[PDB]
């Protein structure tokens, strides 16, 4: 609907997403669950840098958020 | 109506927009949604200084956005 | 009333309002529309050539407006 | 009252004052409106940053407020 | 009571206090009101690093206090 | 559920998370309580960066809050 | 409660308390009232970087703290 831009997210449930954070970093893994707030919880999250690095589920705060890449 | 600034956005649905943000990014996109925090999302959208780079559905926190030109 | 600052922006609907953010620039444009938040809609609008249509600009960059 | 600060903006009402910004400008003007989020009209505004250009009307987004002599 | 420290605010109506403010300063004055905002009246208020600048009256947006020294 | 990213921290009830801040702060520990603002209420808790002493609770602001590691 | 972290803090009250801020302060002290704003009164407070200044009663504003050690 064109006065709900967060519908998007929930098309996208099951789905990798990249979360870019207005620190800079990438945030990729499996959208879970968001809300109202743009929080989100990502399963098997990676960080773009640095790299390795592995978590099986993350919460993010939605106020960091810059834009979601669905 | 001059009480509704955000109006706008409704009668530039499924146009292209320009949405530059509080660190300079410029995103270009085809508005599909919008809400009252300003939160869009952008289908086809593109980022000035990464010009090959392409996203098929951005969502932008309103409250990064500095101004949208339509 | 000199408890509705905003209403001021009212007074200058469909005039040239100048829109100065915080970081900096200065926002020139013909008033649309504006809210409570003071996001406001400038027709014809510049940032001294560059021109937008209509520009959108969220009311948490403002610093002040020049009536 | 002792629990309505912003009451003296209303004892001040068209008299001049001095707003003081977070980024360091000095705003000065004399006080025609105020609301609760410290949103205020100033006539004949100055700003210190130059001395010449009196500003009809100006008005000024509460949250870069620090605080206002009166 | 025990959910409410801004009644200590409410303690020393009338007395002289410090509010450190978030960018470093000082500003001394006697405390005539306070809101749930923080917002905060002071009559004959000084900012410490400038011994000379006295101000009979200032309204201090509460978003920029650190804390309140009574 | 899809839309309550935060109930993920109701099941860490009782187990260790990281908090990472958004100054690049890491806080570890036992998660006691959230609300739904992301405060949060961790025992036995320690910094990453002191990573020695173990503050018996550490209740955190959410809105200093990055991301939480589950 | 798992719902209720502030209440870590009424636990604490009439206890010795140590508040970080986002700015690196610790600021030590009897907690004698807060909020749900995470505003605290602290009695006798005392801040490490200047350990001779004396604050018989400090409200500290919760939008400024990091973390409470109870
Ligand atoms: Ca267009
Ligand atoms: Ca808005
Ligand atoms: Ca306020
Ligand atoms: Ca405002
Ligand atoms: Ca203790």
């Amino acid at each position: 609907d064109t006065q709900r831009p967060l519908d998007a997210l929930g098309k996208s449930i099951n789905t990798n997403v990249t979360v870019y954070l207005k620190d800079g970093k990438l945030v990729k893994g499996r959208l879970k669950a968001y809300d109202l707030h743009m929080n989100v919880a990502l399963e098997n999250a990676k960080i773009e840098s640095d790299e390795e690095k592995e978590f099986p589920m993350l919460v993010v705060r939605g106020d960091n958020v810059l834009y979601v890449s669905l």
